[PDB]
């Protein structure tokens, strides 16, 4: 599914992403976009051959198993497939998991690169939430 931008702010507001561990929503809604342009079916490869899932792109070598990444975790007890439905639920709850670990939003480098430092909350602006 491709989501609108209002249409996923909601979706992100509604799972409890807003102000989750202090980053606003237009963090959230800013990351995905740059990550996936909010298609919950984007998937791309990484260089160590793991492999980014959903509208977050969260990685195979850690939070969920896609059965192709060798060493690889799965702190989120999911597997990548998950990640990719129309129902952003297993993706946000994995995105708790990894937002809290420490890092912070650092961990998704679209989102440090591209978003981290910008004005954020743009990515709201005019949205009903």
């Amino acid at each position: 599914k491709v989501f609108g931008r209002c249409e996923l702010a909601a979706a992100m507001k509604r799972h409890g992403l807003d102000n989750y561990r202090g980053y606003s929503l237009g963090n959230w809604v800013c990351a995905a976009k740059f990550e996936s342009n909010f298609n919950t079916q984007a998937t791309n490869r990484n260089t160590d051959g793991s492999t980014d899932y959903g509208i977050l792109q969260i990685n195979s070598r850690w939070w969920c198993n896609d059965g192709r990444t060798p060493g690889s975790r799965n702190l989120c007890n999911i597997p990548c497939s998950a990640l990719l439905s129309s129902d952003i639920t297993a993706s946000v709850n994995c995105a708790k998991k990894i937002v809290s670990d420490g890092n912070g939003m650092n961990a998704w480098v679209a989102w440090r690169n591209r978003c981290k430092g910008t004005d954020v909350q743009a990515w709201i602006r005019g949205c009903r939430l």
